[PDB]
């Protein structure tokens, strides 16, 4: 069945999915500049672009 | 808008305008010649041309 799955491998497949979810979050955030606000919604705030 | 100005930039605008005023007002003063008149409402004064 395309719409079916065996309940006896739920734990194994869920924790393999957790492994891939960790391995796709292996990066470093990079500094990408800022710009001083000109509209008065947030006074003096520097927003990342 | 073509007729708009940011109210957060008013002070910088006014300071730049006063700087333009002072830099426009940097001159010396010529001694041009003057001519004596004989006016019934200004007797013998030495008015300048």
């Amino acid at each position: 069945s395309v719409r079916g799955a065996n309940p006896l491998m739920f734990r194994a497949n869920v924790l393999h999915m957790l492994l891939e979810f960790v391995l796709d979050n292996l990066y470093l955030n990079r500094h990408t500049g800022f710009s001083q606000d000109h509209t008065p919604f947030t006074e003096g705030a520097n927003l990342r672009s």
